[PDB]
């Protein structure tokens, strides 16, 4: 029974990244670029390096001239392009990374200029010490060495790392096409709900989810609104849903989801609003009466979670299904997290359906696959840790064989942190 | 020759974090809390939760009656019974589980009468007060590395200002006379400083706040300017500028004789990284540590991750700063260099596999193997010997880990 079937997981999370769509584009300054995805390509204008330039620091020796004694010219330095012109007999003093002047496929070492005099108070040093000819081929990085002029350096659809800002910075990109980041909306309902901020009062709790939920979205460095607790009653919720909707692209909100009169959530959305609610319950523990809808205006849709009350449920189901669609609004071509193979610390009896525990991930050294440990029961029990809950533990449904697992049994988990 | 003796990998790494500092405390607001360590014992208040609770949906029931047709009120007296919630309170006489699935409903009106099934048992799927948290009890032990679920339980047992440790200012500078902002363009001799960029990134990912020195030209007096800069406004300097071979002296004689730091090391057997340079220096009882790293582009990344990282991290309370290290394998053929190397890649799980695939994104040469997504760890090969001359597609190698998976 139920106004909404029960979905399994698989599709469940195959209907989210269904339905929710990529966001627009933008251009920002390379530094701001930091997870954002490439919405351009991005080709080079410049070679690099631009000039040849020396590997070592040594002298501009001719592979074709070879051992005879060479007048010293002058220096190449790092910041300047050698104004000279080393002609046939002479050599000129290069440091490691300086260009290479009109002389030679050189090179030398600092081994082989032995080094025969510095006269005249040893300020110039016109006397080389050249042993034979090496190879014409040897210690030179040539023009277009690291990268040629009009080459694409990085393509479309590129998550952009540390690297890759600096592989802007090396091609002069400093402006830069991408994916917008998604605002997401977070709000908690319930009559039962307090602010941290204050002081219980008999029969009600302090929220706890929408602190939650806003971290685990700024981990990933999408921007946020907080919009507060609201009651249990449509006009309210209908009021938050419409400003969450006005200056958000994702509307998140945690309680309210079964029952009657924690049914009006629902009931807000399909009657009131006219959203279009894909799933209003999974078989998945914790997260059953999870919630799913999509609201289409002016063309532009926005996504709407109804989480559950539960805490627990919310982490959990919040990096289930609200993680893998804002990397997808984000641009990132596979938004599908990491799932690591892992053993288990504690045997596990299952359950009818797939189960979810937030778990810390241990390499013990000199061993292959991580350990997890789960981090309680279903709260923060006995388990204290200096470490935070790093993936979430995936068990299998109970099957009329499989009916539970033991220490040290390979597991899925996902990576829900830095590790 | 050389006066700074060749120091391998490990020992560098070891002074590295036996010469930081752990910055000094602060109190903030829970919500800006995130990577943050807790410098106290947090103690729970009030009572998780403070009245008995339903675990899962149903119905509120009296132990005495047993199972049997009731009535649906919305006190419970004989006979009767109670809608309830998730994690809704119960009301007076009742003490039992009766759970939806083991329920039958009978009538409906609103829902006239309801149908339970067993024999109850006194204080079945109901919480007791404090049966998650209780009065005065420590939910978070000082030294604690705080995520998303440390904020959410600083909420829940409503301690909204904490004491955490600092986290360290870092600021970075370039220099080089051939070094131009990415901003210029192109000047006969000259090159993008892609290196300030890359560790400001690098850094920032982690969350620590930075400071942008910019390019300095290799002069003792301007060099000292800028240290002495980021020295009175950080907690720690990073510089880019070639530091060995022909004239790195610049660096090396302003912080000896100028600033007087103590340099510990100023080249490691690793490549790339040799010319790596690290240094502190004590001031009015304070303490700034000083990278000077090397210049080469593909360095940058590499040193940063295995020699500031792991700093910045001792330095903002994290009790093991140690950055992970797994085992994946190799997608390939890699030819071992006579130092110990650090390669980029990308790593892989392929469905059903234990352990990842570790795919390399080149050598050094800016741009090699092109991919969609972000190096995610530093590959850790060891140094070539007679014998022991390179590895195979497969194998299993250290791949540190510097990047979300």
């Amino acid at each position: 029974m139920s106004p909404f079937p029960l979905t399994s997981m698989d599709k469940a999370f195959i209907t989210v990244l269904e339905m929710t769509p990529v966001l627009g584009t933008e251009i920002i300054n390379y530094r701001d670029g930091m997870g954002r995805v490439l919405a351009q390509d991005v080709y080079a204008k410049d070679n690099l390096p631009p000039f040849p330039a020396s590997v070592k620091d040594g002298y501009a020796v001719r592979a074709a001239d070879g051992p005879g004694d060479r007048f010293i010219i002058g220096e190449s330095q790092a910041g300047e392009q050698p104004t000279q012109t080393v002609m046939p007999g002479q050599v000129m003093r290069v440091t490691t990374g300086a260009p290479i002047p009109c002389g030679a496929d050189a090179v030398v070492q600092v081994e082989d200029t032995e080094l025969i005099r510095e006269s005249d108070d040893g300020t110039e040093e016109l006397e080389v010490r050249i042993l034979v000819q090496a190879r014409p081929g040897q210690d030179i990085r040539p023009i277009g060495h690291d990268i040629k002029r009009g080459e694409c350096v990085l393509a479309k659809g590129t998550h952009m790392g540390p690297s890759e800002i600096g592989l802007l910075a090396t091609v002069g990109v400093t402006e830069v096409e991408v994916n917008k980041f998604p605002v997401v909306a977070v709000m908690s309902t319930g009559n039962e709900l307090l602010n941290p901020e204050d002081d219980l009062l008999p029969g009600k709790i302090r929220d706890s989810n929408r602190s939650t939920l806003l971290a685990t979205i700024q981990e990933h460095g999408y921007p946020t609104i907080n919009l507060g607790i609201v009651g249990d009653n449509p006009d309210d919720l209908l009021n938050a849903l419409n400003e969450g909707i006005s200056r958000a692209d994702v509307i998140i909100t945690s309680g309210g989801v079964s029952m009657g009169e924690k049914d009006y959530l629902k009931q807000v959305l399909d009657i009131d609003l006219h959203a279009q609610i894909h799933f209003g319950r999974v078989f998945m523990k914790p997260g059953l009466p999870t919630t799913f809808a999509t609201l289409d205006i002016d063309g532009v849709r926005k996504i709407i979670f109804a989480l559950p009350g539960n805490p627990v449920s919310a982490v959990v189901t919040c990096n289930l299904f609200v993680v893998p669609a804002l990397r997808k609004m984000q641009g990132i071509l596979d938004p599908r997290p990491t799932i690591i193979k892992a053993r288990l610390s504690c045997d596990v009896k299952l359950d009818p359906r797939p189960e979810y525990h937030r778990c810390i991930l241990t390499w013990h050294h000199q061993e292959p696959l991580p350990w997890a440990q789960s981090t309680g029961n279903q709260m923060s029990s006995r388990l204290m840790s200096m470490r935070s809950a790093n993936g979430l533990l995936m068990l299998p449904p109970k099957t009329e064989q499989y009916v539970e697992l033991h220490k040290g049994e390979v597991v899925d988990v996902m990576v829900i942190g830095r590790l």
